[PDB]
């Protein structure tokens, strides 16, 4: 079952050449195929060390640049494994790592859809409010845990939330007269650590997906744990409403983004950017007849104004929402504090205690 060097190729990019039945380590079996990235490529195999049992194990390219990162993310990964040897924290959990030929593997358990993509095959009707609160305080529980270890995820969005399990049931919408997906089990596990960074690391200017990214980052002021939360609260609106929150693709078109929907920018913070461009008079400055300043002008409105309803559930996750993406990080909540928040009252018991 050892594979010698001449089974092993390559296509020009460096991916590895898979195949249905190829074997990696005299140990895992590929039975399919679960995606493809810049990274490289996961797949689907049993591991007959284990009794046959499913896993998902991600293949890194042979690119060099590509196999140092993820020595990187096998470290964190590592981390989470030590620190979380009860298993109650719902980091994906690595389960084995090895280098195949050149190409880092890591295996994990195989779970369901990622949080996007079951979104998008519910053309993006959004989540219903209780699995925006179980999903929620899953994200507030698994990154509070990293964050007391000294690390921030920095990437977290939508396709990086994994379900458990993504079986669903088909639902009739009568205010829209449309089938709806509703998931079974909202049971989430956070994944994709390939940008998590330590504290004591260097922080690179930028970071994040720019839908997910934080006022402090583009501003250039520095970035730690509350770049995360901010993300988180991206997260929860997307879940909520099915459409991104910033849909935007340039800096100070995001920023006037960011002002119509949450207020004006501390003045403090204007003060000391190095980015001063953005701004005139300690003022915002933009075009208002432009392309983009005719988009968001026509589309990004207050924040409250999104909500669906207005009872106190509702009311209770903007102010939530609000305080997650509260422009100052020094001062935006905490997820120790989120796991607080009158929101999660309204879990149900299951739920709370993980019993889901
Ligand atoms: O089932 C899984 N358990 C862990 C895990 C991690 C990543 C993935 C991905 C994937 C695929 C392509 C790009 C990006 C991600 C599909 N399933 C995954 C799993």
């Amino acid at each position: 079952s050892k594979r010698s060097s001449r089974s092993v190729e390559d296509d020009k990019e460096g991916h590895l050449v898979c195949r249905i039945g190829d074997w990696l380590q005299e140990r895992y079996e590929i039975v399919g195929n679960l995606g493809e990235g810049t990274f490289g490529k996961v797949v689907e195999c049993l591991d007959h060390a284990r009794g046959k049992s499913q896993v998902a194990l991600k293949i890194i390219r042979n690119v060099g640049k590509y196999r140092e990162a993820a020595r990187l993310e096998i470290n964190v990964l590592k981390k989470i494994k030590e620190k979380d040897k009860e298993n109650k924290f719902l980091c994906v959990l690595m389960s084995d790592w090895f280098n195949f030929h050149g190409h880092m593997c890591i295996a994990f358990e195989l779970l369901g859809k990622n949080t996007f993509e079951f979104l998008k095959e519910n053309n993006f009707q959004p989540y219903p409010l209780p699995h925006v609160r179980h999903m929620a305080y899953q994200l507030c529980h698994a990154l509070r845990f990293l964050h007391e270890n000294q690390l921030t995820h920095t990437d977290l969005k939508p396709e990086n939330i994994l379900f458990v399990n993504s079986e669903f049931e088909t639902l009739y919408n009568e205010h829209k007269s449309c089938e709806e997906k509703s998931v079974k089990n909202t049971s989430i596990r956070v994944a994709d650590f390939g940008s998590a960074t330590f504290d004591h690391e260097h922080h690179t200017t930028i970071v994040a997906t720019r839908h997910y990214r934080p006022p402090e980052v583009i501003l250039e002021l520095g970035w730690a744990q509350p770049c995360d939360v901010w993300s988180i609260g991206c997260i929860l609106f997307e879940y909520y409403r099915g459409f991104t929150l910033f849909q935007t693709h340039e800096n100070r078109e995001h920023l006037v983004m960011m002002e119509k929907i949450l207020g004006p920018i501390p003045s403090h913070m204007i003060h000391r950017t190095r980015k001063q461009k953005y701004f005139y008079k300690g003022g915002l400055v933009w075009d208002e007849n432009s392309s983009d300043g005719r988009y968001v002008k026509e589309n990004c409105k207050p924040l409250k104004s999104y909500m669906l309803q207005d009872s106190l559930e509702h009311v209770q996750l903007f102010d939530l929402m609000r305080r997650m993406l509260e422009f100052d990080p020094a001062q935006r909540i905490t997820l120790a504090e989120a796991l607080l928040h009158p929101f999660f009252a309204g879990l149900t018991p299951e739920e709370r205690s993980f019993h889901t």
